[PDB]
């Protein structure tokens, strides 16, 4: 499924990501869009040949299993395609256990890239929360 800007945050704020582990609704939504577009399907392999999945393309090297990527940790506990699901409950319960790690969301390299340090709350502006 291709989310809506507004549609995606509703549904980060239902699921508990407004202001986890301090990082405001804008934050999330921001990075879902350059890493996914807002689109739960998208994958795009890396050279260590792991594999990234879904809306926040959580990385099959430590937390899903894909089958396909040796000694890999599933640290999530799911595989990677629950991940590729309109419904985003397993994509965002993973990124909580992602962002309490100790990078915080400098896990994400397009957030860090495209949205840190940026004004985050333009990706809520105008939207029923
Ligand atoms: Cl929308
Ligand atoms: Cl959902
Ligand atoms: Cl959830
Ligand atoms: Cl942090
Ligand atoms: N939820
Ligand atoms: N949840
Ligand atoms: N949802
Ligand atoms: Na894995
Ligand atoms: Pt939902
Ligand atoms: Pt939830």
């Amino acid at each position: 499924k291709v989310f809506g800007r507004c549609e995606l945050a509703a549904a980060m704020k239902r699921h508990g990501l407004d202001n986890y582990r301090g990082y405001s609704l804008g934050n999330w939504v921001c990075a879902a869009k350059f890493e996914s577009n807002f689109n739960t399907q998208a994958t795009n392999r890396n050279t260590d040949g792991s594999t990234d999945y879904g809306i926040l393309q959580i990385n099959s090297r430590w937390w899903c299993n894909d089958g396909r990527t040796p000694g890999s940790r599933n640290l999530c506990n799911i595989p990677c395609s629950a991940l590729l699901s309109s419904d985003i409950t397993a994509s965002v319960n993973c990124a909580k256990k992602i962002v309490s790690d100790g990078n915080g969301m400098n896990a994400w390299v397009a957030w860090r890239n495209r949205c840190k340090g940026t004004d985050v709350q333009a990706w809520i502006r105008g939207c029923r929360l």
